[PDB]
C-alpha cells in the first residue's frame, strides 16, 4: 504494497513493544497518542516502546500528539439522573457552574454562552441528539424552546452551529501537553476543534517557544466554524485531520461527503498531508471484521485522495487491534492498486514533469532529495504510480514523511552535490529493494537554490 | 430537483392513499412490493391505492414486485434454544429435514447440500457469523470443522462462497407470485438470488406465459455466483439490483465497493437501469435522521452512477417513512447537482451527439420519442445535464421510464411523422414547465427505422 | 475523385463545344469569362456552347463573370519607345491625356490622380517595377522622385499602396458587363479591385436593379486597401477571390503567403466560398508540364483550404489547355486525398459539425443535404468532411453555384414536402448518384420547421 | 531574430571579406562551396576569407563542401547545332565517346549506359525536356523511341528514373574534393546523387581515411532511387539536403511537395538537420526582389519545418547577392515568428521534450544545453521550442556544425567538470549571451553520469 498510510491510536491493549512490533508488521505507520486520557508517564512509555522497536527493527514510524482541546459541555444533574426533555418546553442554560441541573435548567462549562449566542440560534446537545432554539438571553441565562424530545444525561457536548465561539485554542491542560510533546520530540501535533487562523497561530507560537518549531501542526476540522474558515486554517497549518463524525454533528448531513472531498482536494493542491479520521472501523472494537459500510467508506476516502486513514478505539481499547490494522491495510492495498496519476511555480512544473516522465519510462521509483520534506510532498501531489524514496539528512523530516502517501523516507549523511546525489541515490534505490538492475528511476532535487525550491529532474538506469 | 430515482418498499405504515400521496410528494418514484411477506389481498390493495393516487393527482409511479427467492437455511433446534458452537469442534449438517438440531448437528432445507459441496469448502451460517470448513461428506451428512465461536439460532441463512448451488430460479411460491404480478400489470419484477443466465431465462419464460412479456426483469445480484456470472446475467436481464448487504456476506469485504462500481458502470454502458439497494438508511427505521455514514454511502452510489436508490424497512415498517424519503431526496438533489455528463452503433452516435449538442447550446431539455424506452435510456447513458422528456404511446413504457435517471415520461396519442413530433414535442416541452419560450430543446427520434433504433436529432427553439 | 473545384478561363483555344466537353472531362467545374477582353458576342457564344454541352452530357458547371474593373495606367511615349528612369531623378505624372510622354513626364488615365494622392505617397508603375515617392502636387501634375532605376514602356499599370482611390467599384464598362450577366443568367460575378464594404453594396444594388439579386458576388482582393478592409468585405460578399499576384504588387512579399492563408481561413469560418487565383500554372501557356514550384504552390493553396483553384491564360489562350486542366485536377486529387476534417453558439453550426462528426464516426461516404439557398451545404463543407456532400435543391441557381464549393455534388429535385419524405427520397437519390451503395451509412441534414437559412436536423440511415 | 538557418553559395560576387562580412550581417549562417565549379585555389581563398572575417568579428559560420557527383550527360552535335527530335522517331544513345551526334544518335558520357538500362526503361534528357523509351540494346547502342517533340542541344543531363545506376557514390573528382575538405577542416560535406545506404558508407569510409571522421555528411536526395531508399539513407547520414528541382525531373510533379514534406518530417523525428535547397529565389540572380511564388515557396518549406534554406546562383554569381540574403532572412523571421512548438521510449527524448514543455510553461526565453557531439542540442530543437537554444560545447567542430540547426546558438567553452558547475557557468553565459536577462527563467539540459550521446537531466534556474 500500500501507499496510503495508517495512523493508529495506541492504548493499553497495544502499548507494549511486542504489540507495537506486530502493529507495524500489520501496516501501522504513525502512532497517535490521544491526550484526552492517560497521564504523562503512560504516554511517555508508549513513546519509549515504539522507539525501542524502531531501533531494534530499523523501521520508521512517526509520533503524533492529539490535544484534548476546548469543548462546551453541560454539567451535572440532580442525583446524576437522566431527565426527559419534552419538545416545546422551555429549557434554560446557565453559565453559573454552581448549578446542578434538572429538566428545566442546566449549567454549561462556558462563561461566554450568554455572549456568543443570540435569539433564534440553535443549540444542539449530546452529539446533536437534542435541538433547541434560543428565545431569550437574560443575565447568565440562555432561555430556549426544546425542539425535540430527548433524554439529558450529565456532562454532554454542546454544539452551536453557525455561531462563532470565543474559546481560546488552548486549555491550560493543552499548553502543558504541548510542552511535553516538545520535550519528547513528537513529529506531529494534532489540534482539536480548530476554528480559525489565529488558533493555529497560537499553537505554533507555543511550540516555537519550547523548541518545537519543526513539529508539524495537523489541524482538526470538527465543526461549522472550522469548515467556514478552512482556507485560512489550511494556509496556517501543515496538514489537516478531517473528523467526519464530529463535523456531522454541526452541518447538514448531505453536505458532509462533499466537505470531506473538498478538504482532501485542497490539501492535495497545497502539498499538505491530510488524514481521514473517526468512524472508520469502529465496529471492530467489538468485532473481528468490519461492516461492509465501514470498508466502503474508508476506500472512498482513499479514492478522494487522502494521505492517511486513522484508527481510534479499534486499536487503542478494542479486542481486535491487529485485525483492524490488517484489514485497513488490505483496503488500502486494494484501493491504492487501482488509483491513477493526476497530472492536471518552478517546483510544481519540475515535480509534475518528473512524475509524467516516470510514467512514460515506466519507472518504479522517484528518488527525491529533501531537507524539510516539501519536494517529496510536491511529487506526491500528482499521485505517482512510482514509489517515492525521500533522502534527507533531517531526522524529523524522515519521520514526518512517513505520513505522506507513497513515500519511503531514508536518512542519509549530507549530500554535497547534484552528481553525488545521482551516484548515491542510485545505490540506495537498489539497496531499498524498490527497484532493480535495469529499472529506470527519476531523481528530483534542488540545485543552486534556497531550500523550499525543487528545480531539477534526472533519469538514471540502475 | 433530483434526477436520481427513489424506490420505496411499501408496508403497513405507508400503504394508505394518504400516505402514498405524501410519499410521492416527498420524492418516491417506484413502489416496491416485497413478497417475502404479506398475502395477495394486502399487496393487491397497495397496488389499487397507488393507482387511485396516480389517477387523482396525475402523477406517475411504477410498481416493482420483489420475489422471495430460493434460500438455504438451517432449521430447528431442540426447544428452540440457541446453542454455542466452539471453534475447532466438529459440526455436521444434514439434509434430513426431520432432524431437530443441537450443538453437534442441524438440518438444512436443501436436499442438494451433500451434492454441491466438497471437502475444503467453506460454509457460512447466519449472515456469515459462523464459518466452517467441510471435512467429510457421508450419505446425507456434511461434516465440518467449526472455524470460529458463535451462537446458532433456528432458521438461519447458509452461504456457500465460490460453490455453485443447483437451486432453481423459482420456488412454487415465486411462480404463483409472478402470475399475480402479471394479472396486476406490474411494471417490474425484481428476482432474488439470481445466480446465472438460465435463472433469468426461466423467469422470462414464466412471465411470457402469463401475458407479462413487457414486464422488465431486474436481477438481484446477492452472492458470489451471481457476481461471477454478471455479464451473462446483465445480457439476459433488463436491469440490475445491487444488494451490497447480501453480497458482502459472501465476498471479501474490501471487494464489495469495487463490485458495486463495476456493476453500475456496466449497466450504464448497456443502457440498462440499475438500483442500489440494502443498507441505505436502515438507522431511520428507529431514528428521524440518518447517520453520516449512511448519507455518504448513498451519495457515493449516486456518484458511481446509479439510476435509483432503494429504501427498505425505513419506508415499510419504520417509524419515520416520510423523513427517510425526504432526506433520500435531499441527498439525490445535492449529489445530482454536482455530477457531469460523460461523453466518452447508430443509436449510440446519435444519442451521444444529441447530449453533446444539448450541452453546447445549453438546452434544459432533451425530448425523446420512444415506444419501448430504449432511446430514452440511450440518452440517459451520457448523464445529460438536460432533463429527458420521453414521449411514448406505450403506458408500460411510461411507467418503466420512471425508474431511469433523469427521465420524465409522458403518455401521448400516436405521433405519425417526424415533423409532427417536432410540433407536438415543442408544445409538450412548454406544457411540462421543464422549458420556456426561447429555450433550446434537442429532439431525438427514429425516422424510417425498425423500432430499437434511434437515428435522428433536431434542435428547436420554443 | 477530387473535392477541390476548378475554375477555367475560356478563350479562343477552349471555346468550342468539343473543347468545353474535353475540359469538363479533365476536371473543369466552372467557366470564367474574363471581361478584360472580348466583346459580348464572343462571351455570349461561350455561354451558349457550355449550356449545349451541359444539356447533351447532363453535366453541371457554373458560369462566372469577371469584371475588368477600374485600372489606373500610364499612357503613351514619344515614338512608342521605352524610356530609362534613373533613381534620384524627378518624374512627373499628368492627368492631361493629350500628353505624349518621355523620360521626364507621362500621362495617367485617372483624372483624380492629383486629388487622391498626397506628398509622401508611393506610386508604383508596371506591376511595381518602378517605385516613386510623391514630392509635390501642382495643378495637373504629380511630381515625384524616382526611387529605383527602370525602363518605362507605354500603357503600364499604376498601383497606389495605402492610398484610397476615390473611384466607384464599377466603371461604365463594368455596369454594362453586369447587365449582360443578368441577361445571360450567370451564376457568379467576380468584381475587380474591391476596396471596401461600400464597393460590394454598389454591386449588390446594381445586380438587384437588373434581376440579379440571386447572383453571388465574389469580391477580388487585389490590393492593400482591400486587404485592410477584408473583414467588412467578406461580410458583405458571398465569396472571395484571393488574387495573390495583384496583392503581391502592393504588400511586402513575405506577407502574401499569410494574407492568402488568413483570407482562406476566414472565408471557411464564414461558410463562404473562396477561390485561389493568379500565378497557378502560367508556365503551361507555353509548356505541356508545369514547374515544380507551380504544382507545389497550387497544392499548398489546397492545403490552406481553398474551395477552388483557377486557371487563367493556361486555359484561355495557351498551347496546352487540356493538359493544364488535367494536371491541375491531379494536383487536386493528390492533395485532397491526404487532408483531414476540422471539427470546431449557432444552431446551424452545431448540427452541421455534428453531422460531419457522426459521418466520420460511422464511416459514411455521403452526407446528403437539403438546401434552398446553398447555405446548409456550405455549413457542412466548413468542416472538410471525408464524405462527399450531395446537395438536394429545387433552386437551379443554387444547384449551379454549389458547383464551386469544395466537395459538393448538387442535384436538382422536385419540391420535398416533409422531413421523412426527404429521407425516403434522399436515400433513393444517394444510390442513384453512385456516390454510395447498399449498406453504406449516410447522414442526412435539413431544416425542420425553421426559417430557410437555418439547418437544425441530422439523421442517420442505411441505404 | 530568425531561427531558420541560411546557407549561401559563395562565388565571385561574394568571395571578398567585405562581401562575406555584409553577407553575415544580412543573415548568412553557412557558406556553401559548390565543387561543380572553381578550382582548389578559389575555394581555398573563400575559406580563408571567411575565417578572417570570423576571426575579426567574432561571428560563427560553418563551411559546407558540395560535391559535383556522378552525372550522365549527352555529348556533342555536328556543328554544335541543336537538333529537333520528333515524337515517334527512333533515337540512339551510344557509349562511343568519339561520336559527334545528330538527329538520329548522340553519345553519352557513361560507359555503363548499355549495362544498367533495360528494354522498356525511360530515358530523360535535358532536365526531362525530352523523354524516350528504350526499345533495344545492341552492342554500344541504346536504341529508343522518342516520346515527345523537342530540341536537343549539346552536353545535356540524362536522367534514368527507376533505373539503379551502377556507379560508386564518389567519382575521382569527388574523392579528391573530399580530401581537400579534410585538408581545409570543413564542417559539412553535402554529397550529390545519394542513391542508397552503401553510397553513404563509401563516403564515411573515405572521410575517415583522411581524418574527417568528424565531418557531418549531408546526403542530397536528387532522384527516384534516393527517394525510394530515403529511410536507409537518413539512418546512415547526419542530415539531408532536399533538392526539389532535381527530384522534380524524375518523379511525378504532384508528388514533389509531399516528398519534401515527408523527408523534412522524418529528419526532424530523427534529430537530424535538414536543408531545403534548389529553386528558392533564383529570379533574384537578375532581379532585386523575388517573385511572390518564390517567397511563398521558401516560407512553406520553413513551415514544413526545415532547419535551413539555401541560396544558389542568387548569392554566387547574381547581381543582387546581399538583397537575396536579406529578403531570405526576412522571410525566415516572418515565418519562424508564427510557428509553434510540437510536443510528442527513449530517455533522451523524454527529457528533451520535457525541457521544452517546461520552458514554455515557465515562459523561458532560453534553453541552455551542454553537448560534446551536438546530439542533445538537436534533440531539443526537434520540438520547435519558442526559446532559443544556447549550446555549450568544448568541441569546435560541434560548435560550427550546430550553426546549421534551427534555433541554435553555439558557444565554445572550457571543459565543465560537473552538473552544478554547468548550472553556475551556464547562468553566467546566458546573461553574457544577451539572449536572456536578470529574472528570466532558463531551462538547462545535460547528461549526468551517462555515456555521451545520452541526455538525461533538466534543471530550472532564474538568472
Amino acid at each position: 504494497m500500500k501507499k496510503t498510510k495508517i495512523v493508529c491510536t495506541i492504548g493499553p491493549k497495544t502499548e507494549s513493544e511486542e504489540m507495537l512490533a506486530k502493529m507495524l508488521d500489520a501496516g501501522m505507520n504513525v502512532m497517535r497518542l490521544n491526550f484526552s486520557h492517560g497521564d504523562y508517564a503512560e504516554h511517555g512509555q508508549r513513546i519509549q516502546n515504539l522507539r525501542n522497536v524502531m531501533s531494534k527493527t530499523g523501521k520508521t514510524a512517526a509520533i503524533l500528539l492529539d490535544t484534548k482541546g476546548q469543548e462546551i459541555r453541560t454539567m451535572k444533574l440532580e442525583g446524576g439522573n437522566d431527565v426527559s426533555l419534552k419538545a416545546g418546553q422551555t429549557f434554560t442554560f446557565t453559565t453559573d457552574k454552581s448549578v446542578i441541573g434538572n429538566s428545566e435548567m442546566v449549567a454549561v462549562t462556558y462563561e461566554g454562552f450568554t455572549t456568543d449566542l443570540s435569539v433564534g440560534n440553535t443549540v444542539l446537545v449530546d452529539d446533536g441528539l437534542i435541538g433547541m432554539e434560543v428565545t431569550a438571553i437574560e443575565g447568565n441565562k440562555v432561555i430556549c424552546k426544546v425542539l425535540n424530545n430527548g433524554d439529558l444525561g450529565e456532562n454532554k457536548g454542546v454544539n452551536l452551529p453557525g455561531v462563532s465561539i470565543a474559546l481560546p485554542a488552548l486549555a491550560e491542560k493543552d499548553k502543558q501537553d504541548l510542552i511535553f510533546g516538545c520535550e519528547q520530540g513528537v513529529d506531529f501535533v494534532a489540534a482539536s476543534f480548530i476554528r480559525k487562523r489565529s488558533d493555529v497561530i497560537e499553537i505554533r507560537e507555543h511550540l516555537k517557544a519550547h523548541g518545537g518549531e519543526n513539529i508539524h501542526i495537523i489541524s482538526k476540522i470538527e465543526n461549522q466554524e472550522g469548515l467556514n474558515n478552512f482556507d485560512e486554517i489550511l494556509e496556517a497549518s501543515d496538514g489537516i485531520m478531517v473528523a467526519r463524525g464530529d463535523l456531522g454533528v454541526e452541518i447538514p448531513v448531505e453536505e458532509v461527503i462533499f466537505a470531506q472531498k473538498m478538504m482532501i482536494e485542497k490539501c492535495i493542491r497545497a502539498r499538505k498531508v491530510v488524514i481521514t479520521a473517526t468512524q472508520m472501523l469502529d465496529s471492530m472494537i467489538k468485532n473481528p471484521r468490519p461492516t461492509r459500510a465501514e470498508a466502503g467508506d474508508v476506500a472512498n476516502a482513499i479514492l478522494d485522495g487522502t494521505d492517511a486513514v486513522m484508527l481510534s478505539g479499534e486499536s487503542a481499547k478494542g479486542k481486535y487491534p491487529l485485525e483492524a490494522v490488517s484489514i485497513m491495510a488490505t483496503i488500502c492495498e486494494r484501493t491504492d492498486r487501482v488509483m491513477n496519476s493526476r497530472l492536471e511555480r518552478i517546483t510544481e512544473a519540475v515535480c509534475r514533469g518528473a512524475v509524467e516522465t516516470a510514467e512514460k519510462l515506466d519507472a518504479p521509483l522517484i528518488v527525491v532529495a529533501t531537507q524539510g520534506g516539501k519536494s517529496a510532498r510536491a511529487v506526491r501531489k500528482y499521485f505517482p504510480d512510482a514509489t517515492i524514496l525521500a533522502l534527507t539528512t533531517n531526522e524529523k523530516t524522515a519521520h514526518q514523511l512517513v505520513l505522506s502517501k507513497g513515500v519511503v523516507p531514508q536518512l542519509v549523511k549530507e549530500i554535497t552535490s547534484t552528481d553525488d546525489f545521482y551516484r548515491l541515490g542510485k545505490e540506495l534505490a537498489l539497496q531499498s529493494g524498490l527497484a532493480h538492475k535495469g529499472d529506470v528511476v527519476v531523481m528530483v532535487s534542488g540545485a543552486l537554490v534556497p531550500s523550499g525550491t525543487t528545480n531539477t529532474a534526472s533519469v538514471h538506469v540502475l
